[PDB]
């Protein structure tokens, strides 16, 4: 019987030194990413929505382009809603398809369901719009390096629908697209043919980004079994900035603070967090001030320090892929 699905409790990053660590921090455009990934999310994009449909098109067509061999796939399903029966699709974008183990990064592109109010249309710039962007920014930023993994492990990448809830808050109206995959991954064998082991057992660690993109982030370190790979990133953050690679950057205002949560967090990890997997929650606390309100718009997100978490994610990936 392999214990291959314990490797992810061993795995040590390959750490990058500083010449590969100015090499990152260069190769990655904030400018090019706010054009060509977030501008075009930043649309009235709630489930059946046609913004949806676009926001979805978008995903694929940017993940399409890119030189690694990345594996599309819809996971399309029906639930219930407060609005009646409902068709969601969460978009799984895949290296290495077989590959045993995978390192995930996760977003929501699914944007709160509200009706126009005064003219205005609600768009969730960090709920989740910035997300989805970083994480196509990393695929363009990194598709190099990760175009030589065409360790058995590799990269997933999850844009879910229906993280939000379409009234308020409550366990059977929120979270649709996560409570469907995370169950669909638990019942689905892995690698192909095994026997006794699932893609959740694939799943080395689950890092899921949300609310990102408000000036002054603090991200609190949620979990023990992650607290290692927290850790990584307080020091990646400590050390990009030692080297000057970070913008408008102080320690004492840092994003990875030592400290904990005690309490817990609805968001699209849930699921996935209550079957076993490891998870590492990049959501902050306290919320963004403008959150669930019409001004989470593009005027208030904060350029520069999007930049330097797209230069924290990246490095922490290649690290941990050891890329
Ligand atoms: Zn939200």
């Amino acid at each position: 019987a392999s214990a291959w699905p314990e490797e992810k409790n061993y795995h040590q990053p390959a750490i990058l030194n500083s010449s590969a660590l100015r090499q990152i921090a260069e190769g990655t455009s904030i400018s090019e990413m706010w054009q060509n990934d977030l501008q075009p999310l930043l649309i009235e994009r709630y489930p059946g929505s046609p913004g949806s449909y676009a926001a979805r098109q978008h995903i694929m067509q940017r993940i399409q382009r890119l030189q690694a061999d990345w594996v599309l796939e819809i996971d399309t399903f029906l639930s219930q809603t407060p609005y009646g029966y409902r068709s969601f699709s969460n978009i799984i974008s895949t290296l290495n398809p077989t590959a045993k183990r995978h390192l995930v990064l996760a977003c929501h592109y699914d944007s709160k369901y509200f009706s126009h109010w005064n003219n205005r249309v609600f768009v969730g710039a960090t709920d989740g719009a910035v997300p989805c962007a970083m994480m196509l920014e990393l695929a363009r930023a990194l598709d190099k390096k990760l175009l030589s993994l065409k360790p058995d492990l590799s990269l997933q990448l999850i844009f879910f629908d229906g993280e939000e809830a379409f009234l308020h808050w409550s366990p059977q109206d929120s979270l649709y697209g996560s409570r469907h995959l995370a169950a669909k991954m638990a019942s689905t064998p892995h690698p192909p043919g095994a026997r006794g082991t699932s893609q959740l057992h694939g799943m080395d660690l689950l890092v899921l980004l949300d609310l990102i993109g408000a000036p002054n982030p603090t991200f609190p370190n949620f979990f023990p079994n992650s607290a290692r790979w927290f850790e990584r990133l307080q020091a990646i953050e400590h050390e990009l900035h030692e080297l000057g690679l970070l913008k408008d950057h102080s320690l004492e205002g840092r994003y990875f603070q030592n400290y904990s949560y005690g309490g817990v967090i609805q968001d699209d990890h849930i699921p996935f967090l209550r079957r076993g997997v490891p998870v590492l929650h990049l959501i902050p606390s306290p919320f963004p001030e403008v959150w669930h309100t019409m001004d989470d718009n593009e005027e208030n997100l904060d350029e520069s320090t999007i930049d330097n978490l797209n230069k924290i994610l990246q490095v922490f990936v290649l690290e941990y892929l050891h890329l």
